[PDB]
């Protein structure tokens, strides 16, 4: 009985497992229960803490994936399959993982907490690209990840009601963050040095914890990759949340909030999932049915207001985006797009696509978009049109929300570092025209190129090791540098770095001209 | 006596004068009356044809300038004085001038008809810079220019009234064009080949004669320099024309339309001039009080409408702009600007300047202007902001109105040639930051550099000779080219040439991006 694989936490005793990495062994505690299974009558309710247990819980493999739609756009393709669940679906899914050095460290060690993305409708901590064994081995940190409910089960809200309050997925995350504060020390973690980091909806989740005081006490630093809580897809208002919930209920046969939620609780999980995408009000891309709701509780105002009003002195933040944020959403709905051709669209398709990528704005707003992103010397060139639609979708949903957050937090007391990830992985299976798509820096942060079974180049393994060092240096010290430098981002100089095989290169302005349009002008237009 | 300088026209007999140029003599007939003096009860009325006279009218000197405001901005400064009246002011000012080769052509010669600019409030055919003698000698054409009433005398309108119908200054121009049809052959001109050409308000005048059918039979091709009839300053609606005429009356002591115009006719001309600028509704630059009115008569609809609806097959047009259209206007009321320092304005000055240069748009529209003309990587750099504000005023008032006119005329059957004039005159007295300002190409078009009394370089005289050749080629054949090439402007390729000391260089797009904003997007914003 290895005692480096035996830990007791407040609930009971845990048996873990030691994993092999190229560089040595790692202790892994996979599938620790942190909540009572949110099933039956607990479907849609806030998570209740895991009641204590006798004996030893075997924490030796990932537990189930929370119920979620499974992508079938290109069945069998690696590019879509790598994000689909790799454990059975179940509503019993509230488990977290801890990776730690072998042997368990003696000094308290800074802790990285990972929150997966997936548009709040999908994702799991068990995906291969989120394997924490390489970061832990390479940088002597403690790594935690948790599952949280998604789709209807985590974010359906009948706001005001007690049976479907909404935001329960975020409360799953918050409960895991409390587990880390009362139990990470048993693994050698330091509960006073905790860095949240996430990507896409994970990055938006990280942001909502910054802006939610009950969560703000549970961590000290933040990394937001390719996402932000002020993005147009990350939240929904109380009214539109209730409309979507009510339409979901009508669609699956349900009729008073109590009666309605009680009826939903009797539907097979798979039945809800099968109608998830039907409650969306407009034909769209980068829009998800059940996302966090702004109801005055978890978020006391909208993220845009809270960001603008916040005092962030004492916070360090690391934020960034990939080079082609938008391309990957287009093959999911934009007319004329396929992974299987060059997707050289017509001007008529471009205009149709702008309505899909910028859904539910006015006809005037749509015109202002076409103005800014047309080239009026080459208004019909299909290459220019395909890259402009890609930039509309990426700027509107990721780059400009992220840029607004970074600028505000710098101006209001936080230290901010910013990056653009510019390396297209050699093993990438999406077509060349998509550039560096959404989500494909994650494997490099987690060190997956160091996997022997993975066929990466030796330079990519060097690059992976650079990025883990930046991330672990940030988690340890609040600054990705160690004694070319990486300058802080500020609202004036707007400095960021490029991450690729070349050494760090400083640049200025995260698509500044474009983002003036989305963050300054377009709001004013919608207000009149 | 010289039989070459005696001419009989329908009204009677004229005695001209022989004029020296470096290249040989030239016959000039200056101060030919073509209307009954629009005085006393004829003030504000359309011009009557000149009743015949006995004896010989003296046509050897220029005649009176029509009453107009005199610029006092930089008293005694050459840059402002070259445009001020250089003959007495009088309401008895409806005269025109003919320059013709010496001895007079005995076969029919193409005719150029110059309509001078000046905001419809000022101008005169006798300015030194409009001296016909050099074009006539170099390119052997007949040149006519006329005086037309300006300010309230030409364009005060009480729409629907018979006492102040509006647009009589335009009728003055039409009458002179008719005089040319019936009389130009007595000087050797060919009334079947008449080219109109104008600059600034003169170009807008030329464009209004294109869009008005009674004028359209009186000339065959048109040149538009730095002006267009669809510019936001060139026309006014009936409502605002009446408001401006009514407020003028109040400001000079006057009280029914008949009773109002009767009191305005009892006032000395100088009294009307003195209150001219005070009927403007907002603090502004590039905005004039009494301009052509859209009343259904001379303009059956707005010039923007008549353009979009026109069949322009059979029309050749030469249109163009100077390189820094807007800069000159800024020293007449943009905060921070003077000809005597660098005018390095602050952000707050720039934002103030934008409301002055884009007057009477909504706050939302002004915001959109500031979006598109701010460098968000350098939002406070004073040299950048000085350029930006110059470009705002130039694009809003001249470049983009002209680009619209060109693109529609081309796409609706007209053969269009477009130029940018990029030479700064060595003799230019305005500061260097103004670049090539509004109006400072005219002196090259008229061949003034050939005057040895002036300090122009050798290369400038050659440049002047190229320009006079282009213009006169266009006059003779509707094509500026000599038989590098000057390609026609099309709505697709948007090709134009740069005119300076270098050989022609073809370029694409008259500020195509900026003009999509002013010409496509901004109308949609103002109608919602
Ligand atoms: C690029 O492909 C899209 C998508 O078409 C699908 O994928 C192709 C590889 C091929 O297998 C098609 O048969 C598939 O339907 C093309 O857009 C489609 O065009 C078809 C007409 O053939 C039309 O019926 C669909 O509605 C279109 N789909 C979308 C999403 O707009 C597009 O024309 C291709 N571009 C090229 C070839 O340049
Ligand atoms: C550039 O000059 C303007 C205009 O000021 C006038 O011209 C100057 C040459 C000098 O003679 C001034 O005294 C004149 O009034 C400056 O803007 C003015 O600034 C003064 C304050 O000194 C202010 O009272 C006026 O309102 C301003 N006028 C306008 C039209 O805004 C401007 O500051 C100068 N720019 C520099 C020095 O960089
Ligand atoms: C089933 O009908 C739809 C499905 C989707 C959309 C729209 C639909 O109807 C409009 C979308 O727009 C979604 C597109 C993606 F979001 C889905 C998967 N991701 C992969 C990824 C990348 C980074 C991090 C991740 F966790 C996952 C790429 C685009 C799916
Ligand atoms: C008197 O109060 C004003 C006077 C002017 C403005 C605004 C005012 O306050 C509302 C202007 O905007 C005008 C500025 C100019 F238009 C006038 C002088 N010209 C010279 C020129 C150039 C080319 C052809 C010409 F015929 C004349 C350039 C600028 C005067």
């Amino acid at each position: 009985e290895d005692a480096e694989l035996l830990v007791t936490v407040r609930g009971g005793r845990l048996r873990g497992i030691r994993l092999k990495t190229p560089g040595g062994p790692v202790s892994a505690f996979l599938g620790i229960p942190f909540a009572e299974p949110p099933m039956g009558p607990r479907r849609f309710l806030p998570p209740e803490p895991k009641q204590p247990w006798s004996g030893v819980v075997d924490a030796t493999t990932f537990q189930s994936v929370c119920y979620q739609y499974v992508d079938t756009l290109y069945p069998g393709f690696e590019g879509t399959e790598m994000w689909n669940p790799n454990r059975e679906l179940s509503e019993d899914c509230l488990y977290l993982n801890v990776w730690t050095p072998y042997p368990r460290p003696t000094s308290p060690t800074p802790v990285l907490v990972w929150i997966y993305g997936g548009g709040f409708y999908s994702g799991a901590s068990s995906l291969d690209v989120y394997d924490g064994r390489f970061l832990v081995q390479a940088e002597r940190t403690v790594l935690v990840s948790m599952n949280y409910r998604v789709g209807a089960f985590g974010f359906l809200a009948l706001p005001g009601s007690r049976e479907a309050p909404g935001n329960v997925g975020l409360l799953d995350q918050r409960l895991a963050l409390q587990w880390v504060q009362e139990n990470v020390a048993a693994f050698g973690g330091d509960p006073t040095s905790v860095t949240l980091f996430g990507e896409s909806a994970g990055a938006a989740s990280v942001g909502m914890h910054l802006l939610s005081p009950p969560s703000r006490g549970l961590f000290h630093r933040a990394v937001l990759q390719s996402g932000a809580p002020n993005g147009p897809w990350a939240t929904v208002g109380m009214g539109e949340a209730r409309r979507r919930a009510t339409q979901l209920a009508h669609l699956v046969g349900c009729p008073n909030d109590t009666e309605l939620v009680a009826c939903l609780r009797t539907r097979p999980a798979q039945v809800l999932v099968n109608h998830e995408w039907h409650v969306l009000p407009q034909e769209s891309v980068f829009r998800f049915s059940f996302v966090p709701v702004v109801d005055g509780d978890f978020l006391s105002d909208t993220p845009e207001a809270l960001i603008n009003a916040g005092d962030f002195h004492g916070l360090q933040v690391l934020v960034g985006v990939v080079k082609d944020e938008g391309s990957y959403f287009l093959v999911y709905g934009a007319p004329g797009f396929s992974k299987d051709n060059e997707s050289l669209i017509s001007r008529a398709e471009f205009l149709a696509g702008v309505r899909v990528g910028v859904p539910q704005v006015s006809d005037l707003a749509a015109e202002a978009v076409v103005l800014h992103y047309t080239d009026w010397l080459h208004p019909e060139d299909p290459a220019r049109l395909r890259e402009a639609l890609s930039d509309v979708v990426g700027d509107h949903n990721v780059v400009c929300p992220v840029a607004q957050l970074a600028g505000r937090l710098a101006a209001q007391g936080a230290r901010v570092y910013a990056y653009v990830f510019e390396h297209r992985a050699s093993t990438l299976s999406w077509p060349l025209w998509m550039g560096v798509p959404h989500g494909y820096e994650i494997e490099f942060i987690f060190g997956i190129p160091l996997d022997p079974s993975r066929n990466y180049t030796a330079e990519e393994k060097i690059f992976a090791q650079r990025l883990m060092r930046y991330w672990a240096n940030f988690a340890r010290t609040g600054d990705p540098n160690e004694p070319p430098q990486w300058p802080p981002y500020t609202a004036g100089a707007q400095q960021y770095v490029s991450l690729d095989l070349r050494p760090l290169e400083v640049r200025r302005g995260l698509r500044a001209q474009a983002c003036a349009f989305w963050n300054r002008f377009l709001p004013k237009l919608l207000s009149a």
